């Protein structure tokens, strides 16, 4: 629209295409997301509108929600790179542990803030974690999932990544809790450390079984209530749990301890963002400057 100036097509997300754009009057450079199909549910507009007040240094700011011409555009603060691209760029050498720790700590502060305001992300992945030259990392798209359900293909035939999905979602639990975000962040923490996705499933059952093959097939002992979950099948193969020392080497025991608490099967036992911030792993946390080529 005439209020902007499409610089580039940042890409295509699970909701629609995103453009980098400049406000013609303010000169502000922003990310503009064109949301995907009828008359835009009023329920969704109120929900989304509430997110304009969810402001925190580690949350990508939602600047405006435009519902005009019966269309919905979300205007977000712009950051130049995402964690998926940074991890790929850092693949040869790996992201230094101090920076992995800083990013994890900042992401947990972001989740702690959102969760205390009863807002869930539900679809965290490296691509929606944005970084800047100052060493900051921010969570993008918080709250969009609620009042927008779970999609299999973005807006036009594009495979939804299941790699970071918590087991309770995969087993059909309808009532997601803040624990799903801690699970996703744990998967991302492991990926930053090993430089390979932890559970790269290519189907819902492949995702579940990859989790079971690593963490053991869950049972009533470790996860009370699991055998009564909607999609649980007594026929699931029974795999033994592997040791974390083989899962994310050469991460130290502080890191393995924290990761193990972020990947507990029982969402009720899984560590909260607030409690994770107090974990000994963060005793020596700092805020390094990443090497960014833009
Ligand atoms: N708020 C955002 O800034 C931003 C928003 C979305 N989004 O809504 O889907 C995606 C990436 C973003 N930044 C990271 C980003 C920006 C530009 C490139 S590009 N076009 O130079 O490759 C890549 C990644």
């Amino acid at each position: 629209m005439e209020n902007f100036q499409k610089v580039e097509k940042i890409g295509e997300g699970t909701y629609g295409v995103v453009y980098k754009a400049r406000n013609k009057l303010t000169g502000e450079v922003v990310a503009l997301k064109k949301i995907r199909t009828e008359g835009v549910p009023s329920t969704a507009i109120r929900e989304i509108s509430l997110l304009k007040e969810l402001n925190h240094p580690n949350i990508v700011k939602l600047l405006d929600v435009i519902h005009t011409e019966n269309k919905l555009y979300l205007v977000f603060e712009f950051l130049h790179q995402d964690l998926k691209k940074f991890m790929d760029a850092s693949a040869l050498t790996g992201i230094p542990l101090p920076l992995i720790k800083s990013y994890l700590f900042q992401l947990l502060q972001g989740l702690a803030f959102c969760h205390s305001h009863r807002v869930l992300h539900r679809d965290l992945k490296p691509q929606n974690l944005l970084i800047n030259t100052e060493g900051a990392i921010k969570l993008a798209d918080f709250g969009l999932a609620r009042a927008f359900g779970v999609p299999v293909r973005t807006y036009t035939h594009e495979v939804v990544t299941l790699w970071y999905r918590a087991p309770e979602i995969l087993l059909g639990c309808k009532y997601y809790s803040t624990a799903v975000d801690i699970w996703s962040l744990g998967c991302i923490f492991a990926e930053m450390v090993t430089r390979r996705a932890l559970f790269p499933g290519d189907s819902e059952i492949d995702q579940l079984f990859r989790i079971f093959r690593t963490l053991g097939t869950p049972d009533e002992v470790v996860w009370p209530g699991v055998t009564s979950m909607p999609d649980y099948k007594p026929s699931f193969p029974k795999w033994a749990r592997q040791d974390f020392s083989k899962v994310v080497p050469p991460l130290d025991e502080d890191g393995r301890s924290l990761l193990s608490q972020m990947l507990h099967y029982d969402p009720n036992k899984r560590i909260s963002a607030k409690a994770a911030l107090a974990h000994p792993f963060f005793q020596d946390v700092t805020k390094p400057v990443p090497h960014l080529r833009l």
